């Protein structure tokens, strides 16, 4: 007998015997982990780890929410599905237009090629705006898929979520878009999901909230994680095969006195080259975000026609705080990116700091705690951990979180 699979991307997914699982935990530096496990306080993914396979892994530059989710989602970088940010820049036009709608996505992902072969399919997202992207494919009238948002969990209905009201259904109101909760919801609608429901494959994916607010080992990112582990513990039990990682890391970004450290390249700019001559893009959120929420370690930028872009890159990498500066060819090249959509030049900056705009009209601080963020190689470094025994599993920077679905249905079969 042949062995059935299902090819997605040009990758081959062995069909799961038992349910496959992959949890993204958004915003996991792998610290995050270490101060919880140490604390006594993940007795469930100490074990796991010490019986499974324990890994880091590689997440897609930029280190941000969208590009990585929908990579884990597609088992495949943003050259191949399209999402490499939150918007896309028309230099004719000015416009930037929003990436949210599937219409972007450009590959189809995991979830829809095993739920066209005759899969159950489960995907559960925090917030809403990942849920059409991540849902894309998928059908709902057959019984066979379920895909809703913590967020949005109250509206999810039997034709468009395949579940009529997922926090009814729970027993649990709808969270705060900014709490723990938002992801405790995910993890519980997971358990829940896979008792009842029996997907053959299910993505479960939280929020950073707790994350950019909190380093790892305080008491409310280690109450976090031990709150994931009660739900990990569960979903092992269950009997699923689960590999556990992160869409990025996370890093302090800010100085000596808690201040955010930025590097506004539009200013530059906008000296060397002319007042909005340039267009510097960050990828990190909505462009309309003015609150501090906005800033990334990595940005795009568009330059004028005809000005030296070799002088311009050179200046740039010059300045102390910036590591990378690489042409769109180059970029898309390294980073695994879509020439279309990204910018003449992209840049990377340190460990601590921060890529920003410009100082006049400004982006103003909004929360009080020191800033801490994420989307440079600084922040690529994420767990992968399989509960089960997979010896072969390679390590960073050979493995890549949008391994996950893969080495999970491996594990599963
Ligand atoms: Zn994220
Ligand atoms: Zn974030």
């Amino acid at each position: 007998m042949s062995k059935i699979s299902v090819t997605v991307n040009g990758r081959r997914y062995p069909w799961p015997r038992v349910p496959a699982i992959a949890v993204c935990l958004d915003g996991c530096e792998p610290a995050y982990l270490d101060a919880a496990i140490d604390a006594g306080l993940m007795p469930a993914l100490k074990r796991i780890k010490e019986r499974g396979a324990v890994r880091l892994a590689h997440s897609v530059i930029p280190s941000f929410t969208n590009p990585n989710n929908l990579s884990i989602a597609t088992g495949s970088p943003p050259a191949v599905h399209g999402i490499c940010g939150n918007y896309l820049y028309e230099p004719s036009t000015g416009e930037e237009v929003m990436m949210n709608d599937p219409k972007f996505l450009r590959a189809p992902t995991i979830f829809q090629a095993f739920y066209d072969a005759g899969a159950r399919v489960a995907v559960v997202t925090a917030k809403d705006k990942l849920r059409a992207l991540l849902g894309k494919g998928l059908r709902f009238d057959e019984g066979r898929a379920v895909c809703f948002s913590s967020e949005k969990s109250d509206k999810a209905t039997r034709a468009e979520h395949g579940i009529d009201n997922a926090s009814a259904w729970l027993g649990r109101p709808v969270p705060e878009v900014y709490s723990a909760a938002l992801s405790e919801f995910v993890f519980a609608a997971g358990v829940k999901l896979l008792r009842e429901f029996r997907p053959d494959i299910m993505y479960l994916t939280t929020t950073d909230y707790v994350q950019h607010k909190y380093a790892p080992g305080v008491p409310e990112a280690n109450s976090f994680y031990e709150m994931f582990d009660r739900y990990l513990a569960e979903l092992d039990g269950l009997g699923a095969a689960i590999v556990v990682t992160a869409d990025h890391g996370m890093k302090p970004k800010h100085k000596a006195d808690g201040s955010p450290d930025v590097i506004y390249v539009q200013d530059l700019l906008d000296e060397w080259l002319g007042k909005d001559a340039a267009r510097v893009i960050l990828p990190i959120t909505d462009p309309y975000v003015v609150h501090h929420g906005a800033l990334g370690s990595f940005a795009t930028a568009y330059l004028p026609d005809g000005c030296d872009r070799s002088e311009i890159m050179a200046r740039l990498k010059a300045i102390q705080g910036v590591d990378v500066v690489l042409g769109r060819e180059e970029a898309c090249r390294r980073f695994e990116l879509p020439e279309d959509r990204i910018g003449d030049i992209v840049l990377v900056s340190s460990e601590n700091k921060t890529l920003g705009t410009s100082e006049h009209r400004h982006d103003l601080a909004a929360l009080d705690e020191p800033l801490r963020s994420h989307g440079g190689l600084t922040e690529q470094e994420v767990p992968f951990i399989v509960n089960r025994v997979l010896p072969e599993l390679p390590n960073a920077p050979r493995l890549r979180n949008f391994d996950a679905f893969f080495y999970a249905v491996t594990a599963a079969a």
